[PDB]
């Protein structure tokens, strides 16, 4: 038992918050007005290492475990505004890099790995379908095998850099009798026949994070882009699904840490009545809440990424980290939103931009309902 | 005890929503996307009856009681999606319209306000300033009485209304040596020589309603433009934010009716899993939250409204109605949002824009911790 | 629209007011410290009229409609500290004398019901099974039709009023091939053969009503004693539970009231730090919450009642008012312990044993789970 | 940053569970029942370590750390039902051993400090007033310096262990002008002329560890006896609060552990509808909200010892820490007893008694709004 980082852990995250704040967060506000995804930024930010996670050496990276990955997105989240640009870094790394690492071949880590950690090829993953979002698994996509490879058919939504990616992970099924197991996992390039994605869909939230539907017409896979083995697409999708929730966790305590100092600091400074707003106990009660959300729901991402490079069982310790971190993100942009009053309006503060920021933390890589049912499966309650 | 509406209460409700529905709904879309007051739909708005209020027919008024003004709005808040321009039509009823028809010298209502109850001069109320907001009666803003009238000088911020108002009613010291009871109100011009009315101010929240500052720089306020008596301000505006409350509360109790229908619908619809997604207690339990206060919350409402149309004292209730009110909105707009999922996304279903819309409710008119305060104090809690 | 309450609204509760202080709460800390359900006293109150609710004036009752109902025990759950008393007399009256008086024959009527009304013979009511509680219908007591009438076997537990009772309304299935279905109902009389009523089992919450389990060794029922139709026991059970919610909760609203009344006391006279507690906003938000809790469901019960008086479709109202009303009496139970600090553990006070007397209220005549499945049945949710 | 126990640590916590379970919990049930706090038990488990602490072995104990300490409270919490024993002796522990040990003379120390580690005398401490809870440093009891020591009048109530206490540890003005600077600390025997001990009063909550007020008339205090400098008991008595929120914490933490299992365990064996009650997510939803609680409290009270061993300052921890242990108990104390439903009113499994017992943790050692004052005050918001 120990809660002081070491001197490495310290320089991983000082130099990534360097990194945020000087490089990153520096012209953020006419980029976030513009909802600008900058590719040329995203590509530094990706070659400093932010794409680079858990990967070796031999394809670029660094080998850093779970609880460094988290750290320097951590500080990535408390250092830069630009949330879209760092979530679009994050998916990027933890629902294609890291797959991709973990399963893919020799000869496709070969030919595309080091290109997705140096972020000279950006990457979306695709999973979600119109009929199968929280049930992912009835993915009705085919992957049929064929001579030399699968002919490849379905729609794909909601996913994230479809409109600036360069190479796609796909999940479809290879055996559509079957749900989890018939699912399996391929690479393909942008502009390959029968691939069309579609034009950037706005939202409110994460709104320079582009988004858009993908549709396959009888798309040709070769044979040597399938990732992993054959039927195993569903493991390979959850289990980048635990670092997608573990590192997205990061990046929104990293936000909530910004986000309190800026809450307490106006708190002070701002006087009615004649005395700082933070003298009534209505207003710092709900900044004491900020407060104890951020040191719990940090120490319970530390412990989950921890246990991992442990090699201990973590899945249902990341599963309760973004389920907390994601709640706690909304409830606090919320509370900080009426600290503020009608100061809060003010774009260029982006306490409303903040709050819509973190809305989708609640929905992305499985919805906080979806997180309730992994844990009640881990503590026995599901049969 | 009767919990049914007379025939002429539901006439009136249905009246207001065809007019919501057929005139303000047609073409919101397009003005939302473009942030577009239309004036001359507000207009049409104001003369169809929403300026009325309980303005006598002698100046144009349908002398509706709070009730049957309640009904109105509800009916307009479930059935325009353009809230914003709502928001603007009864910040000009309850702010500008009332003060004047409750306050007012024969004169100046003889001169002004008929024009305000059709419409054909828009309003701004401007009382709060930059170092008053809560603590709006130490107003620093100066009204120093001189021959022939008042020399006025300040600035007023957060004015809705501003930038496309006629006249504004504006709250200022006659007396600096007090606070509530150094007040007067007064009705001033647009153009009037040293009113200085800012450019909009944007915003995220209740984006196409415009805001602004003003500047006064010894604007000269000719005697017969005081409302009301010397001194009586501070009363004016609290009275006038009663009015305020109920009225706002009423247009999000109407929001919230819609938005019910719409998440209803949508979680009877929406298959996961084999089953529509209403059957599992995660989602339906959150709908059941967003049922009860809907129905908690109008019934405080009514009763608000009711017992000042007998009479009785009903300041407790209006503030009680405004608070529950608009945290049930802000909830349930998040509560909206959890059960579509990915689909909340979308700008066309507008539920992260109703979310955004909702958030100012708790800021508006006293934000809810001052509703807290003024409840303590009819509680016998402030001494 | 109106909610003041009818000259004969006001005049039956302040009646049962009074006989509630000045009958039943004298003397209450005697009983309430030893236990006692005193049986003479319950008598007086049955006689009063607490027995009576809707039951005819052939039957010794006042045809008071569920408004009426819920204003007497309303004023029940005000005027007496004696919970336990109260709660024994609202289920004889909800869940024996009412079925009794909808569904039974004229020969059974004319044979027992006066004597229920008038608290004559005390009754209770016996349908939970040790496997069959929320999943109420899957009881499996058996009344096997034979000649001259049934052959019961079977265990019911936490019966309510068991060792005190004189009849016993008890629900057994007559097609056990069914669920809903295939119940019916019975009154049967203490020391029948074959009828063995344990012994009192002791509580900490609502400590003075006793309870206790019923066992049925091959009791026969003559054919007369069956209430209702053949088949009908599970509409019959369950339109007494609609009864029971909504009275049980009038009582809650009632202590709810008195509850609040004690706490605002202590607020303005207990001082610290120089002044009343409640001057600090963490002990007056607190205190708002349970006045905003009180006035909302105390609207949702009237308009329940109301609608059932008025012919209207009232048991959705009913769940909702049942789920609010337990769930708000907790809470509030909770809240005023914290007010009062180390002054809460007066055994005199009354507030921790006010706040075990509530716990129940969540989980009785349907737990509160149950209660949104049937909002969620009636919101088209389940299908 | 590690999250495992050393071996060292995982003996502690052992050795102190086995006590608990095997000596403590034996024959818990029938103390329980009765309202009987066995001094000869409590004796044996002060001896066996739990009333040693930090102390050092040349008065008996074993130089623990706080997280060792916390280690062995935690376990005691988990392993014994008697909660009223083990919150005497940590009150025993963390408010009279350990100021006196911190505090004391060489000559007081040598005198009583092994005589309270190993529980041969019972200590209690006398803080607060009938006018003195929250506001404690305006108590009035007077110890008026004379020749030889002091004269101390006064009145202290609440005061746990007070009627079976061998020796007091009493907070009284020897500067009444001054209020936290006023204060002095004193040590003085049970039977000593002028001390008159209350009978034990009785309570629900905690309801087997006795408390009682105590009066002061005229008593003669030796110089000797006076606890660290004059004027410095206002440091010493909050000191040892920060102790005291830590180990009543640590209690709690584990009761939750052994709470958690138990509700657990139920909803996967009770059946309803054909299926475990946790398989419905009403019941697995709360069931997830208790894991997610002591899965936070458990870490941030670690931390906060923790940091406390390291040196670091970590009275903003501990206040954390206590405000949210002791609401965490109390709200998982109600959602088992919801788990349960009517079984939960069974007096043998004790959910109802664990509820009561919990409900003065956040009263005790400063309540949770206190603790929240002294949060704000650190977090900059005091001024
Ligand atoms: C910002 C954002 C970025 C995204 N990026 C990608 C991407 O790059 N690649 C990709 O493939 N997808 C992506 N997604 C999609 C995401 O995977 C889905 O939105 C998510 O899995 C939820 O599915 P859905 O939207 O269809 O909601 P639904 O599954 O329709 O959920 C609707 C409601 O039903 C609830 N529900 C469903 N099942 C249950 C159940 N068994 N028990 C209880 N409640 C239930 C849900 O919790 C929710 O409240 C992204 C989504 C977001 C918001
Ligand atoms: C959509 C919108 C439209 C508006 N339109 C108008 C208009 O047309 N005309 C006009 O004059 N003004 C208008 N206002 C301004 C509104 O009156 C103020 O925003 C409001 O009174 C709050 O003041 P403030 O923003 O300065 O917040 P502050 O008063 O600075 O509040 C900051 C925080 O401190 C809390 N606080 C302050 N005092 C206390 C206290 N005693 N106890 C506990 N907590 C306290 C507040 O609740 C809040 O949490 C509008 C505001 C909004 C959001
Ligand atoms: C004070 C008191 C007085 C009583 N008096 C009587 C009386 O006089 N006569 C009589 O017959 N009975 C009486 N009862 C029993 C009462 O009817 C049952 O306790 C109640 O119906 C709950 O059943 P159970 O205790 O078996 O809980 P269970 O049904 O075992 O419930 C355990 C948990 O599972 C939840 N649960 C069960 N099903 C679902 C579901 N489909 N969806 C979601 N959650 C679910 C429950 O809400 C609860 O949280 C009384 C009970 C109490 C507390
Ligand atoms: C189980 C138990 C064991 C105890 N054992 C001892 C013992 O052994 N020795 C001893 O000396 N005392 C003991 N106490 C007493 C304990 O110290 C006091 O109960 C506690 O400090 C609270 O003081 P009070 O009861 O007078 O509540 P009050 O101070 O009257 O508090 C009443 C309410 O006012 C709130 N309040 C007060 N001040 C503020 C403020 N500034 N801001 C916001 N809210 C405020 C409180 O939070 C509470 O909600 C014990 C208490 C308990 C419950
Ligand atoms: O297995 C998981 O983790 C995925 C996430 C979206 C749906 N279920
Ligand atoms: O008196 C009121 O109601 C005003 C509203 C804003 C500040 N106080
Ligand atoms: O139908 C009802 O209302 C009953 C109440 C207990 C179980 N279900
Ligand atoms: O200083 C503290 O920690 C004490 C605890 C009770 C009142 N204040
Ligand atoms: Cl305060
Ligand atoms: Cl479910």
């Amino acid at each position: 038992m120990d809660f002081n980082l070491s001197n490495s852990q310290s320089d991983i995250y000082e130099s990534a918050y360097r990194f945020a704040c000087d490089v990153l967060d520096q012209d953020a506000q006419t980029r976030i007005s513009q909802k600008i995804l900058s590719t040329e930024l995203w590509k530094k930010a990706a070659a400093y290492g932010f794409a680079h996670g858990p990967v070796s050496h031999q394809f670029g990276g660094s080998e850093l475990g779970a609880l460094d990955t988290a750290l320097m997105i951590e500080a990535l989240g408390k250092g830069s505004r630009d949330i879209g640009l760092s979530f679009s870094l994050c998916a990027h790394l933890c629902a294609c890099v890291i797959p991709l690492y973990r399963f893919g071949s020799s000869e496709l880590k070969d030919k595309y790995l080091e290109s997705l950690v140096t972020g000279k090829l950006i990457a979306a993953n695709a999973a979600t379908e119109p009929d199968a979002g929280s049930d992912i698994y009835n993915m009705q996509a085919t992957a049929q095998p064929c001579e030399g490879g699968y002919i490849l058919n379905g729609k794909k939504i909601f996913i994230t850099n479809a409109p600036i990616a360069d190479v796609f992970i796909i999940y479809a099924k290879t055996n559509p009798d079957h749900g989890f197991l018939g699912v399996s996992a391929f690479l393909i390039e942008k502009g390959t026949p029968g691939l069309n994605v579609g034009e950037v869909i706005p939202k409110d939230c994460l709104s320079n994070c582009p988004w858009s539907e993908i549709v396959f017409n009888d798309i040709f896979i070769p044979q040597s882009q399938r990732i992993g083995m054959e039927g195993a697409g569903g493991a390979i999708f959850h289990d980048s699904m635990i670092w997608e929730k573990g590192c997205l966790s990061a990046l929104f305590v990293g936000g909530l840490a910004r986000l309190l100092e800026t809450t307490l600091e106006y708190a002070k400074a701002r006087q009615q009545f004649g005395k700082a707003i933070g003298q009534f106990q209505s207003v710092s009660n709900r900044i004491i809440d900020m407060k104890l959300r951020l040191e719990q729901c940090r120490l319970m991402l530390y412990r989950a990424c921890w246990k991992h490079d442990q090699g201990q069982d973590a899945e249902a310790d990341i599963a309760m980290s973004k389920l907390l971190i994601s709640e706690y993100a909304v409830q606090s942009g919320l509370d900080a939103i009426q600290t503020f009053g009608g100061a809060a309006m003010d774009q260029e503060l982006g306490l409303v931009r903040h709050l819509l920021n973190m809305i989708p933390s609640r929905i992305f890589s499985g919805t906080n309902d979806i997180q309730k049912e992994i844990i009640a499966r881990k503590l026995g309650l599901r049969g």
